[PDB]
């Protein structure tokens, strides 16, 4: 999470890359859950840590 | 629910308050649910009235 196609300190963008090329979109639209609706704590680089039932 | 400054019977105006200030919000994204999500019926004031699983 959080590149802007370099080094960059924020919480309103996620990359992905479709095929070899690099893309763009939103962090807010990222959603982990289980079997019951879930919640995400906060985040930084490659791993997501939450809370989940 | 349902106060704008004052009485009124609608469905699109929900007050929440942050410090000692009022401020505007869409009661379109009220939504209350347990592990499976609820059913609201419709509700006046302080109260709210609802089915759930």
């Amino acid at each position: 999470i959080g590149i802007n196609k370099g080094g960059t300190h924020e919480h309103n963008k996620i990359r992905y890359i479709a095929g070899h090329d690099m893309k763009e979109a939103n962090r807010d639209s990222l959603q982990v859950h289980t079997s019951g609706v879930c919640a995400i704590r906060g985040t930084m680089g490659h791993f997501i840590v939450a809370y989940c039932p």
